[PDB]
């Protein structure tokens, strides 16, 4: 009884479309149907991040897939950590195209737990962690601009228990995050019980993640309750790079679950 | 165990990361290795409209050459298109390579022009099952870039690659402005005090494809290097396909010639 469905998987800071390699593999094997994105200034987009300082622009490529979507066509919207800020916008905007939410380590800001609260805790993890550094293209009367990932703190924050190639994979395709502004974010991001909230959501915790602390992925499962949680066992921060068929079995069981 | 420095370029379409296998093998081995992003490609800044000119596609490695002292000796290896680019640093900084790696690379000489293998390869691509060409200049004017299509990749490209390599490149691949053959050919000028001093190995690496291999067969007649090696078994994507087998074969390339 094999139903066709659609993920559509969305990257983490940093990151890009390229990081889903393995899953998008599986899944195109098995006949579903799989579109990962590339946002604003990540992975081949065009954009360079100096461009792009509002969050909404960095959002766009998401934003403007899903209004592309057919009408009704239900997705399986998955995003990775910073990920999370991304689907939750269009959880709130396209509730009604979306079957489940996937947050795997993902921010999960709620009513009772906004964006700007997970983006501050989010940040203290990244910012000044190893050989991370910032840039200040506006001068050094404003805010730092952009956020560049060092191959150190890649190498033992984020992929500390994947492939070696797949960090090698990593530092050659890495860019840098524009340091979007807390301000800018929370008005972006509101989500309300009645259209947010209507969407089935489940939370993906990985087991060994060194890159956000349980404490902080605990506290937005408790001050943000999802429909489930779920867990896998002896994955990094990189999941899809370290635990890509458990990942895979995952997803389909949740798609199954929800569909 | 004597240290070596590989710097690695890709083939039109691809970018640094195409050699993540190969870099992380290099790595965990001891040796230094660079791979880089030519112009357009991976996440090099540039956008194929922004590098019309052939010498702006090659920048990144001639920048590279550049900032590199004359001691510091390195492995050069360039695959496919990425034959023309380690030719021209050859001609312009011949000392610096110990020496010159053509992994199914273009290796024009002064017996077969940059135009001629050129032109050559472009028809095993132009035109190929779904890839395309974009008129950002107008309908009255040449197609401007070609778009390497998912099905061509599968078929042409990556078909004796793992799955998940095909899916990767899928979301990296990148358009190639279609350089003039004007252009090309006055910016590969090579002599044989120069290009000609300089140790040249070339790997022909390719299978179910004669005429692919007929044309390879073609430039190590016209342009002969000092030795050619084979790795079976690959596809248009070696570093892909058959890493192991590259890397050992890079590494007996450089422990001979160091
Ligand atoms: C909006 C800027 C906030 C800083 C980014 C911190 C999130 C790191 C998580 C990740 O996406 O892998
Ligand atoms: C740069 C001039 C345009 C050449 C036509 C395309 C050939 C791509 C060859 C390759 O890497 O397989």
């Amino acid at each position: 009884p094999f139903v066709k469905k659609h993920f559509v998987l969305v990257h983490a800071a940093f990151h890009g479309a390229w990081c889903w390699y393995k899953i998008v593999a599986l899944m195109r094997s098995s006949g579903h149907n799989v579109t990962a994105l590339d946002l604003g200034a990540s992975g081949i987009n065009p954009k360079q991040a100096l461009q792009i300082p509002n969050f909404s622009d960095y959002l766009s490529p998401l934003m403007e897939f899903m209004a592309s979507l057919p009408a009704n066509e239900k997705i399986i919207l998955v995003g990775h950590a910073l990920g999370g800020l991304a689907i939750s916008k269009a959880m709130e905007t396209f509730p009604e195209k979306i079957s489940v939410a996937v947050f795997l380590s993902g921010l999960m800001p709620g009513p009772n737990i906004d964006a700007t609260t997970v983006c501050t805790k989010a940040g203290s993890a990244v910012l000044g962690q190893l050989d991370n550094c910032v840039t200040y293209e506006n001068g050094p009367t404003n805010p730092p601009t952009t956020l560049i990932a060092g191959p150190k703190f890649l190498a033992t924050n984020v992929y500390h228990l994947s492939p070696i190639e797949d960090l090698a994979l990593a530092t050659a395709l890495v860019r840098p995050l524009y340091l979007y502004l807390a301000e800018d974010i929370s008005k972006e991001v509101v989500l309300s019980s009645k259209r947010y909230g209507s969407v089935k959501r489940v939370f993906i915790v990985a087991t060994e993640n060194d890159a956000l602390k349980k404490e902080f992925l605990k506290l937005m499962i408790e001050k943000n309750p999802p429909d489930e949680v779920k867990e896998i066992e002896g994955s990094d921060h990189v999941t899809m790079m370290s635990k890509p068929q458990q990942l895979f079995t995952t997803l389909l069981s949740i798609a199954n679950k929800y569909k």
